[PDB]
């Protein structure tokens, strides 16, 4: 059982290395998750310098093990029974009328510290649309994610639709394909339909001179 590496705080490592339009970056992320409360709370920097997108287009790239998945929906966590070998994320995102990202990550147990370690490669973006012009707004509308099963792939997949305000007013789109398989061949769980429910609030270190993202989040699974 996978869900037995869950069982207290598990310290997080994120490591993500961008590219969009050719502005090469790089983000690295620490923090801690606690999927008994279904609870994350992780600060990330850009180590490049200015990050050359707004940080919340990469929320949902920037741990879907860490949600509290209620006793009676236990069977239903394939993210935990892929752990400790992991599994590998994919996503397209299209952010309407700009550019789109396609991203691709291992999220996996390295000794005791669980990482996510993500390539990220954005093209066809506007060099002054909402995200390369930082016309979003820091904060965060968060979405339901219908998990269904991907027998083909054994795995998961979901489609799902993230709005981002714009600064003085607006909504920027951003339509998310996800699909994730397993690392290792053991066998995993095999989901039902069911959702996601995660609630997210960015924040700012006053003392962090670097570009940066505090980032807490509850999140949950909910049956039918």
């Amino acid at each position: 059982k996978g869900e037995e590496l869950f069982t207290g705080v598990v310290p997080i490592l994120v490591e993500l290395d961008g590219d969009v339009n050719g502005h090469k970056f790089s983000v690295s992320g620490e923090g801690e998750g606690d999927a008994t409360y279904g609870k994350l709370t992780l600060k990330f920097i850009c180590t490049t310098g200015k990050l050359p997108v707004p940080w919340p287009t990469l929320v949902t790239t920037l741990v879907q093990c860490f949600s509290r998945y209620p006793d009676h929906m236990k069977r239903h966590d394939f993210f935990k029974s892929a752990m400790p070998e992991g599994y590998v994320q994919e996503r397209t995102i299209f952010f309407k009328d700009d550019g789109n990202y396609k991203t691709r990550a291992e999220v996996k147990f390295e000794g005791d510290t669980l990482v996510n370690r993500i390539e990220l490669k954005g093209i066809d973006f506007k060099e002054d649309g909402n995200i390369l012009g930082h016309k979003l707004e820091y904060n965060y509308n968060d979405h339901q994610v219908y998990i269904m099963a991907d027998k083909q792939k054994n795995g998961i997949k979901a489609n799902f639709k993230i709005r981002h305000n714009i600064e003085d007013g607006g909504v920027q789109l951003a339509d998310h394909y996800q699909q994730n398989t397993p690392i290792g061949d053991g066998p995993v769980l095999l989901p039902d339909n069911h959702y996601l429910f995660t609630e997210s609030t960015l924040s700012k270190d006053p003392n962090e001179k670097r570009d940066h993202m505090v980032l807490l989040e509850d999140v949950t699974a909910a049956g039918i």
